[PDB]
């Protein structure tokens, strides 16, 4: 019965510099954009950029690197901070 936490597990990419467009894709990322309220990327911070679309995709660029490993969490109102199994590999900027 509890809302389970918006799961992640799904990327059109597998590489590229953290400008570069990614689609996201999971299950219950929240039913409202207004409910999309926090949103992070390798730990930096870039809500401005996410676009809220359904409850699985999410139009947004990956945040400069921070972390170690580019967990996409994704908060929630109804629920919480989104865990994600899978990891964008960020690249180098291209210079």
């Amino acid at each position: 019965h509890m809302r389970q936490p918006p799961l992640v597990t799904g990327i059109s990419p597998n590489e590229g510099i953290p400008w570069t467009k990614v689609t996201i894709r999971g299950e219950n990322l929240g039913t409202g954009p207004t409910d999309l309220i926090g949103l992070t990327i390798c730990g930096h911070n870039c809500l401005l950029t996410a676009e809220w679309m359904s409850a699985s995709k999410i139009v947004c660029r990956v945040g400069q690197a921070k972390n170690d490993k580019g967990d996409i969490i994704v908060t929630t109102k109804s629920g919480g901070k989104g865990t994600s199994t899978v990891s964008f590999k960020l690249l180098k900027p291209e210079k």
